[PDB]
């Protein structure tokens, strides 16, 4: 179409899709209860961000914020899809090191909050307020850090995929609130179509990347 | 009202609600608490369609969708419906086999996708794209149907009601992405008011005799 | 600003932002799995509270409403607050009993239908139709009021603090559906901020001071 970065919505639709069906064989010939478990989450969390990556491909998962003097386009369906596949791929974290529920509560619950606290920032017509909500959802990001890194004799194949894993997580989804901040919900300082290009990188790592390093692990069975 | 609809949306509301209560004043002596699980899962399937063919017969739940030339009128609120209670009716199936809960988080996740999906295209405006979102959703509700044949030595109590509950799911679910397709979503084949009569037969039945059939059964007692 | 309300708004949101931060810090040397649990439902009510306090306050969390004549301004945040706050509340209770997953079910859901027809009612242009919805809702708050006291040998350090919660969740939440009745979302006899000050003084004491009872118990450690 007529927005450039259609391209990146489209390779990212492309690349979650690809991913779900490789995973969805992958786990084909799984009974382990245990493996199972890792398998249907991690297999779930890019068939999301596919169907979403779709709808903003098509048009539905856009819409315009006025704000700062002009008629912003903000993609709010990434939010839709955060709000589910974030907390799955917290929920993989958690079952790899087989979490207290009451931390489990808390890692879903900060992430609701980071994600909603995000989409009401995404939609915020008074400019200097879009970065209040920012700031709170960067807390609840980094109280989600702080847990996976403070919050936890795991067997050793566990934990060595856990801590991979769990590098990926920080390093990655610190990334998010920068691109945000400097990108077209926030200051305006990158375009958009180099934020989406940002956007769909970071997306198919750790989503994609991050399950083709649990899948690949034995620390999924029991 | 004004829409000739009208009359199933009310017989919905009336049927759904009697469901409810009837459900409702059943589960009164339980105790056991395997039953108990069983009755409130399917007293509340009808209690939150109750809602919302109240809200369809009060106009709340009824919104305006431009595409292929016209205004066409769209009932949202079914969207809001099966979020919730498609989910239950497949938990109810899955605690009667006594499902791993990787079977569970496949079943519910793939529900929430035909369900999303379902509600993407119902909303979108570009014509050609709504059959792209109803092909998405017709895919996930053939991977629920090939779970619940080949995703799972049961009691036989349990295998004789699982597999009615089953063969009536399969028939029943089956035939919304036909009516869907045909009717004011869809292609315009079918006038709303014989879709409305359609959908309201499949869900009293999907649901209120879905929940008989399961409620008069030993299967639901440990 | 302009709204008289926006000081109790202003005041709820330093209130809510106090206790979260408050439980933060007091849950930070718990291990016991079980308190952990306590700590996380009981410090994410307000978190989640201050959050949508915050959006009243900025007035993300306002639209207006025609009905019965003129433009009526509805918070409709308190409802994506509540949606979430009240089934945690419920959940504190429940675990506190050891309560069956099925009486959990009944209760979560009974409190989904509770709000979300709360907040269709929010939402009616048609002003009759309005309290058909608070009826609805009421009804469910009833069933709720009932499973909490005849729904349920615990030791006494749970059954003590028990009663006091469940006779401190009673009252407060009794008096919702009263002030909403008579105020700007109901007949409107009570002006909105009038209302907006009472809405804050039943949150704070159903949320913080709540938490504040519960958490100062032994009955929270296994
Ligand atoms: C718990 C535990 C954690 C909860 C944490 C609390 C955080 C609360 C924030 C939330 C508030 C929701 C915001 C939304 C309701 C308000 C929509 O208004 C928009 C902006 O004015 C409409 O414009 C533009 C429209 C835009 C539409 C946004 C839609 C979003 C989609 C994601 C929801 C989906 C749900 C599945 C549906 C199938
Ligand atoms: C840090 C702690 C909270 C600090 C808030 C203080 C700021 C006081 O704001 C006044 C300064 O004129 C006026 O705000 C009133 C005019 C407008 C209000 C905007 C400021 C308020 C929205 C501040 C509310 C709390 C903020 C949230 C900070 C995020 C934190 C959780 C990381
Ligand atoms: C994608 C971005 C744009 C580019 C950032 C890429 C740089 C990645 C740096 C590697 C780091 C990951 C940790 C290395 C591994 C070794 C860690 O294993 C340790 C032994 O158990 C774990 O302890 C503790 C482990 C420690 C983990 C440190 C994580 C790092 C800190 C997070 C920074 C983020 C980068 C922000 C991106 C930028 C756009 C702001
Ligand atoms: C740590 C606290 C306790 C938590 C609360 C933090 C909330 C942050 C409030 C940000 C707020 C001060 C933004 C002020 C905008 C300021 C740059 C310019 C103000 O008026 C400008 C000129 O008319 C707006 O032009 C528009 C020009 C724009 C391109 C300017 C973009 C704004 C930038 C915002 C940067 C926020 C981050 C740096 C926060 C860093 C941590
Ligand atoms: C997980 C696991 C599974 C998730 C699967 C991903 C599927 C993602 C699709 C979802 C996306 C949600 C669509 C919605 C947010 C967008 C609303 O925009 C509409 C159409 O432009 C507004 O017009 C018309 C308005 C219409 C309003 C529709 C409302 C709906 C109501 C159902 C939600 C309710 C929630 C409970 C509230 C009480
Ligand atoms: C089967 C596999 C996916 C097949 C997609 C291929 C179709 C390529 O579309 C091009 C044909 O001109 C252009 O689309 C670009 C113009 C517009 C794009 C519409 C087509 C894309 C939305 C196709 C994206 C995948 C579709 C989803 C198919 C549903 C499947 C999950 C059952
Ligand atoms: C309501 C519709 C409009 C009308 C369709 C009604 C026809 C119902 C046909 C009966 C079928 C149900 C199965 C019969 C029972 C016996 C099955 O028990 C078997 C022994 O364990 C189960 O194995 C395997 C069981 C097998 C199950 C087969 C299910 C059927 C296939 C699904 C078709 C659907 C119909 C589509 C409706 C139309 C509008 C497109
Ligand atoms: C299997 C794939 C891998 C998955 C992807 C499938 C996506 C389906 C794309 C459907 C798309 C081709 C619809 C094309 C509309 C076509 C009938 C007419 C095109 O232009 C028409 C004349 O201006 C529109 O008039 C309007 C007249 C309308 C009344 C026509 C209604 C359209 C009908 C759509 C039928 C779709 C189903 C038959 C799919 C069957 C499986
Ligand atoms: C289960 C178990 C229990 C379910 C019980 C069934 C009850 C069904 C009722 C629900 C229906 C939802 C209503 C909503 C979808 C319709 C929005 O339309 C509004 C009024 O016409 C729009 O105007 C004004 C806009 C207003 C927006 C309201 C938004 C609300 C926000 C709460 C949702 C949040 C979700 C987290 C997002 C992050
Ligand atoms: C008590 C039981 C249900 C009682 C409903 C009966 C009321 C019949 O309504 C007719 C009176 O002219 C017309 O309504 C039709 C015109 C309009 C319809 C408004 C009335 C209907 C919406 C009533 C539907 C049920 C009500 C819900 C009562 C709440 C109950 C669950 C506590
Ligand atoms: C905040 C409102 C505006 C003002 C209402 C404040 C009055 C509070 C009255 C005290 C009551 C609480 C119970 C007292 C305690 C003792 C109960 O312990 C009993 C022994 O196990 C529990 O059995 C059974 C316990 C019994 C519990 C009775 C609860 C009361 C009944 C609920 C009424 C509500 C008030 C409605 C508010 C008004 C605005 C309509
Ligand atoms: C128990 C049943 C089985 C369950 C169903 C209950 C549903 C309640 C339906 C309420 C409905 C009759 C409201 C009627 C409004 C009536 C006061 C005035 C009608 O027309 C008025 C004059 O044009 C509207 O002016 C506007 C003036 C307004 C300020 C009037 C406010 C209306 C008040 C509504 C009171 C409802 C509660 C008293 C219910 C009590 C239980
Ligand atoms: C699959 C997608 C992932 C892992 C996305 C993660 C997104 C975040 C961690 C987003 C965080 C944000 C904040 C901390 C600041 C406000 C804006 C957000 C939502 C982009
Ligand atoms: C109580 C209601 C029930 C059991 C409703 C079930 C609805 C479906 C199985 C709907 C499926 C659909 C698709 C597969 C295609 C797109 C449209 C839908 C949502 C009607
Ligand atoms: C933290 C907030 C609490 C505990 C809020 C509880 C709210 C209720 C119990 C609300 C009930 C309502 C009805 C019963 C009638 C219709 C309107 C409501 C949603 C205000």
């Amino acid at each position: 179409t007529g927005r450039p970065e259609w391209i990146w919505l489209a390779l990212g639709t492309a690349l979650m899709g690809l991913g779900t069906l490789y995973f969805l064989v992958k786990g084909m010939g799984v009974s382990d209860p245990d493996a199972k478990k890792f398998y249907a989450i991690t297999t779930l969390v890019p068939a999301i961000a596919f169907t979403m990556y779709l709808s903003m491909l098509l048009g539905y998962g856009l819409t315009m914020v006025p704000f700062g003097g002009e008629q912003n386009p903000i993609y709010w369906a990434r939010y839709a899809d955060w709000l589910f596949t974030t907390p799955l791929l917290l929920l993989d974290l958690a079952l790899l090191v087989d979490a207290d529920q009451g931390t489990i509560l808390a890692l879903v619950g900060a992430d609701g909050i980071m994600i909603g606290t995000g989409l009401v920032g995404a939609l915020t017509k008074v400019y200097s307020y879009r970065f209040v909500w920012w700031a709170i959802s960067t807390a609840a990001m980094l109280y989600i850090l702080y847990v996976l890194f403070f919050g936890f004799s795991m067997r050793p194949e566990v934990a060595s995929t856990f801590k991979v894993l769990r590098n990926v997580t920080v390093v990655l989804w610190s990334a998010y609130p920068v691109v945000w901040l400097i990108g077209s919900e926030g200051a305006g300082i990158v375009p958009l179509n180099i934020e989406t290009l940002l956007f769909m990188v970071l997306d198919v790592s750790a989503k994609v990347g991050f399950g083709l390093i649990l899948l690949r692990s034995r620390a999924i069975f029991g």
